[PDB]
């Protein structure tokens, strides 16, 4: 737990990539 909390901005880009995947494959 102490460790992934410092993390979470590593983590936030990986959530955050299903949100733009459609865009590029979308204009594909």
């Amino acid at each position: 737990n102490e460790q992934e909390l410092l993390e979470l901005d590593k983590w936030a880009s990986l959530w955050n990539w299903f949100n733009i995947t459609n865009w590029l494959w979308y204009i594909k």
